């Protein structure tokens, strides 16, 4: 081909192009909560809510998600629970949160380009590194989820080409393209530091190529004149300003921000000092949730159908479809409108005894129900249900049976979701299942009414299953309890304020500290030592029916190429010094310093990236070496202008050769490994044999 | 004072007599086994009756160990068990094993006042080093015990020394003195190397160091002339032959050593490859070994506290003290004496069948185990234990649940110690874990003995962690099975002879592994930050009657006093070079060299033997940074030349004033803690009060 700006900006667009492609495409597929979106989900919504919560990360990540909902309107309740829940079930636009990361993966990809251009390679070098990240499966698949790695890599990337902008600014000292740079590449990693707290290996980078280039303003005999020591001076104040203060004042305004956002009362406000919590200003769900004492009357209205637990007069029939025989007992449905026949009154287990006030109702008690319309009791028993054979039959029964003869079959345990010993069963905020005591299991409703015979109203019957979600229960009116009664008029709500720093202060030290000591196990946890040559792979989600599974690694071919150019360029250096040892240069002036200058830049980022993780020993992921390999990425870029080098660039046929086939192997390796990067063609058991190279645990063999 | 041969002679013989004399200063009080003695104790002892075991470490220091004891006549069969035992009473000569460590102390502090000597410092250089290790209380702490890391810190000081007397013959290359020399620095690599693994460090220091040169011989304009490439070549190869070769030649030898002392069966053959078993003759000592077959009737013994698995009719109360509420069943206890109701039958898994004959007990099979006495079944389940309310409850059942309802709770996995696949139960050998095959809990016991309910037998319980030795139980006898049976008859013993090299390959890839797997929580571990300033110490011996205790720490003042002058010596190379920069010299060049030379290379050592223990993640304790503040110890000695300096060094008198000043605040904080490091006299709760300086857990307050 040829070389010229048209030709840089034909492939820079094309670049973005197909980032933008490849980062975008099904992104939505996986449609359900994955490996680490419980968390950051939960934190987002948090955000949205306005409740205090508390987390061992910077925020900034988690802004940008809250952000992105907060644009789409997204409110919601939709705070995640489990791995593996369906997202468009529940109103809850993911697309809009995972569109931000894929966002800032096709900016990594446009600014790794834009480095390889700014620091004056040719362009098959620019092409090759940036189709290097482009075509690389574990920058897509880490761009794909809510996660803030991806913010962290072009954070990273960012940084490194702020600095090499300022530093080409280097003849003109102190002037204004000057300051806006060295600003640039302080805020730029300040964002990388205010994601996640590895950003600051950034700073070592950008540390290191500021050091080098103090030592050299330092050197009294340099041949770009002399410099006095104010003017050193000043130049340290400078690069201190810019590359150590402002980092700190933008880390602490989104610190300002994070406390200014968050001003309502919710999980994670335990972990404060009292203080903290008179200024959360403990509001909301407060009101909405009064403790439920023993002879309350209530309704019971099911999470999902939003039915209320209901009964009337009408029995079960003899006889079902299918033949079986019911107890012919009173029926008890799920209803969706409100009416006197959803009102019940819990009552102790136990023998018969007098009303009492103020018996709050606690976590995994054992309580009846009974029928106000009726004065029939809640009963369970060992009789197939009208519609499934395998649960238990719900009906109700006389005061001389749920006190007599058939009392064990009256009682049930208010199992509350999350719930701790002791914990006041409340109105509204208590989720819960209830629990048959003889028979353990959780009463149940589902959408498929009823015949005729049950006024087609939902069926209500005992689950084997404790654990679905759609055994979840609230209470959400206490009938009995009138609007002007003690129980439901005493806030007691006052909310002071505290100065910023003081608040920071204590936030910073709670978090550095639950991170020292708050570590939950992975299975998946990998060692710094396995990440350069990927011989071990993480797996987010994965669905059985389908045979769908979204296994996390690299591109094997791209990846191993980048790491043994990194130890070619090694033995390039050492070879070049010894050469220079016995005296022999063997390089030109231009081809030397750029080796040292830009591309051993490049290789500095890597080692700042890679080595610290060993000096760490906390749990790391192969997700961890995605900024690292960033750098390993462009290295490579350099060593194919480097080797196949003839402003003198004519017949750069040798590295655009070298280029498109390193370029094509890697595609190839890719499209490869595509499904288990998308997970949406399920993939034969032979198939899942071929990506065995180094060990992967694909568990589809 | 003054300066002269004699005084440096007259110091040197004062230096080593204090030496012998605090380090073998009441060495046989603590009199007992103590912290780490019990394993090293162990693999001595093996070594002298010539039974092989299995060890992570290099042997080298278990061979000086079992040298000495051999030295005395001793050889016994005081097999060391568990911490807390007298030697005194079982004919074991003790300070005859403890006095190695001691002479290689004493050597440690003669040949540090060498180091100082030969790089060519003043007296009170030398004097303040080799003051500040003899009056260290970690140094003499370690050299007291049966401990190989007296060993390791003589080689790294020794290793020190040869390095510094072989570089002084660099303008005579080649020689009788250069090659001896070298090939003695290569020896103390090898013996450091071939005690503990971490020995490695010390091939850092050296390496560097030699690399430095190496690159100073490879300079084509150097002021001594210029080499061509063949005769660095021949540098590089003496070099590598002499610091490289030679050591694995030594450590190659000391397992050949190793290999041929052992040759008799032991406890850990069974680490190794059936071949391997094959060349070890089958031997006397503790020869009972005979595989267990179902429908044996057995004893199960407590390999830490030699208990008996037990029952008897009695039941476990229906309340305990707290409240908790138990199964009433028939107890489970482990009995110290030998009594019927230590009988256990051995039982299928599965439906109950005839008694069949020969079928082999095999490693991870499922069992019953019937208590004879009571013909009940052993059983765990989910409810809480005696003492520990996270442990399940042990009980028995009777046969109609065991292979009726309960059945599955009756079923244990016999989980053999390094166990393969199909190999076979034996008595006495099979050290074993059994594991309630639907909990996974192991049958666990510990000695603080049952209230009177429990006839003051020791509980037995379901652990939840299987890793702990304390699961570990052993089949002392086949009470079932007579002594003249068939079974008995002890079969072919023919000893086969392989090549060292594939026996030390097999050996030396078990104990990497094992050492990468095989790891025994310590409550006392330390990490690398805590270790220049002393922030936490380790206890080894203590006991309540006397109230005397052996807290292992460092000398407080001496420490930090040596950790100061190592940040000192950082700021003042920093200042040198800064001002360097500048153009200014302000350093002489004779103290330019040496403060680059000599005093340099000992911030070397300590580097290279304190930077490398923050990439190791497994447990680290205090004594591991022995090494490394032995080279602080020098750098502070030279630090006290440099700055009080006025072979010029008239009026030395600074420097004396100087060291004498140290030294005795060194040994008035030494005197402070001497109780502590030795155990002798009582001290007072007011006492160990006056010594929580930093926060040490003296548990005597
Ligand atoms: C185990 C050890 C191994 C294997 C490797 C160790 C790591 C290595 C080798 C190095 C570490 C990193 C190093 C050395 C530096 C990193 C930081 C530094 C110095 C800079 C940051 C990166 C950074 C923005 C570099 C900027 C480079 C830009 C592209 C230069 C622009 O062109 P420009 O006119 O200046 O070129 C020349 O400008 C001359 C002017 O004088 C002129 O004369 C020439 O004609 C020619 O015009
Ligand atoms: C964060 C970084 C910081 C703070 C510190 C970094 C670490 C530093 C500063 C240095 C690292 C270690 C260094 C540089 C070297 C270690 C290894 C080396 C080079 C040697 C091993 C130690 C080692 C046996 C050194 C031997 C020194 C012996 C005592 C010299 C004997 O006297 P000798 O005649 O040679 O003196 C002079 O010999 C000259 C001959 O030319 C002559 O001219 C002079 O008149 C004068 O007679
Ligand atoms: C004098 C200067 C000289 C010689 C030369 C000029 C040098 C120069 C101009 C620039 C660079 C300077 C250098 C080398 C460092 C400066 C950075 C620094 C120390 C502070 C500035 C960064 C900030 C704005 C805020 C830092 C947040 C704070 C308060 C603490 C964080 C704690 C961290 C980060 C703990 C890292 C482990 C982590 C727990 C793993 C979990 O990991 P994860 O959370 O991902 O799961
Ligand atoms: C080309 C050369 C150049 C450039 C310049 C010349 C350099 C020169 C002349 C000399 C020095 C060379 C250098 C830098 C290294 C050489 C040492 C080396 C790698 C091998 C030689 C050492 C040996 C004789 C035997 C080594 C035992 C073996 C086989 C493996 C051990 C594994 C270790 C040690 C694992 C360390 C962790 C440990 C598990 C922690 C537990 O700890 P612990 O057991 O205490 O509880």
């Amino acid at each position: 081909p040829a070389g010229s700006e048209r030709d840089y900006k034909i492939a820079f667009a094309i670049i973005t192009a197909l980032a933008f492609l490849t980062r975008f495409w099904g992104i939505s597929h996986p449609d359900q909560v994955v490996f680490d979106e419980v968390h950051f989900g939960k934190f987002a919504s948090y955000y949205l809510q306005r409740t205090y919560f508390f987390d061992v990360h910077p925020p900034l990540g988690k802004l940008l998600f809250a952000f992105m909902g907060w644009l789409v309107g997204y409110d919601g309740h939709f705070h995640f629970d489990n791995i593996g829940d369906p997202y468009v079930i529940n109103k809850v636009p993911y697309v809009a949160f995972r569109a931000l990361p894929a966002i800032l993966g096709s900016l990594t990809v446009s600014v790794v380009f834009l480095i390889m251009w700014e620091s004056g390679y040719s362009l098959p070098a620019c092409i090759l590194a940036s189709g290097l990240v482009l075509l690389d499966n574990a920058h897509i698949g880490q761009t794909r989820l809510i996660l803030l790695d991806a913010t962290l890599v072009f954070a990273m990337a960012c940084s490194l080409l702020c600095y090499i902008k300022f530093y080409k600014l280097r003849h003109e000292p102190f002037s204004r393209k000057w300051w806006k740079w060295l600003i640039l590449t302080g805020f730029a990693l300040s964002c990388d530091i205010s994601t996640k707290y590895v950003g600051l290996f950034a700073f070592i980078t950008i540390g290191s190529a500021v050091c080098i280039d103090l030592w050299d303003l330092l050197n009294i005999n340099r041949p770009k004149g002399a410099l006095t020591l104010p003017q050193f001076g000043k130049h340290f104040a400078a690069r201190a300003f810019g590359l150590i203060f402002m980092p700190f004042m933008f880390y602490l305004f989104w610190f300002q921000v994070h406390f200014s956002i968050l001003t309502r009362s919710g999980p994670g406000d335990d972990f404060m000092t009292p203080e903290f919590q008179e200024t959360l200003s403990d509001n909301i769900m407060l009101a909405n949730a009064v403790t439920i004492d023993y002879w309350d009357t209530i309704t019971i209205k099911h999470k999902e159908t939003k039915a209320y637990l209901h009964s009337h007069p009408d029995r079960y029939p003899l006889r079902y479809d299918d033949g079986r025989v019911s107890s012919q007992g009173q029926q008890v449905t799920g209803y969706p409108f409100n009416d006197t026949n959803n009102w019940w009154q819990i009552l102790p287990a136990g023998p018969f005894e007098e009303p009492k006030l103020g018996r709050h109702v606690k976590h995994r008690d054992l309580v009846r129900l009974r029928h106000v319309g009726t004065d029939t009791y809640l009963l369970s028993h060992d009789v197939a249900s009208p519609y499934y054979p395998t649960n238990q039959e719900f009906t109700t029964v006389s005061f001389n049976e749920a006190y007599g003869d058939r009392a064990a079959d009256t009682l049930f345990e208010v199992r509350i979701e999350h719930g701790k010993p002791g914990q006041e069963f409340k109105s509204i905020s208590s989720h819960f299942k209830l629990i048959h005591n003889p028979s353990k299991v959780a009463m149940w409703t589902h959408p498929t009414p009823l015949p005729d015979w049950g006024h087609r109203q939902q069926e209500i019957n005992g689950n084997k299953q404790i654990a679905p979600s759609s055994n979840v229960w609230l209470v959400e009116d206490i009938v009995s309890l009138p609007a002007d009664h003690k129980r439901r008029e005493k806030p007691e709500r006052k909310v002071k304020t505290l100065p910023f720093l003081r608040k920071w202060f204590e936030l910073q030290r709670s978090m550095f500290w639950h991170n020292n000591q708050l570590t939950a196990s992975h299975p998946y946890a990998s060692l710094p030592y396995q990440w350069p040559f990927l011989l071990r792979g993480v797996s987010f989600w994965t669905n059985s029916e389908t045979r769908q599974q979204i296994y996390f690694l690299g591109n094997p071919v791209g990846w191993w190429i980048a790491s043994s150019v990194l130890a070619i360029y090694v033995g390039i250096v050492l070879a070049d010094q010894f050469s220079l040892r016995r005296g022999i240069d063997a390089l030109d002036h231009r081809t030397r310093s750029r080796l040292y200058n830009s591309t051993g830049f490049f290789f500095l980022a890597w080692a700042t990236h890679y080595f610290p993780f060993f000096v760490m020993g906390r749990q790391l992921f192969l997700h961890h070496y995605l900024p690292a390999h960033l750098a390993s990425t462009l290295v490579t870029g350099a060593l194919v202008e480097f080797i196949f080098s003839p402003f003198a660039g004519q017949s750069l046929m040798g590295s655009w050769i070298a280029t498109a086939v390193i370029l094509a192997l890697v595609a190839w390796s890719w499209w490869f490994f595509l499904p288990l990067t998308y997970g949406y063609p399920g993939m034969s058991v032979q198939q899942v044999l071929r990506r065995k190279w180094l060990g992967y645990d694909l568990h589809f063999a």
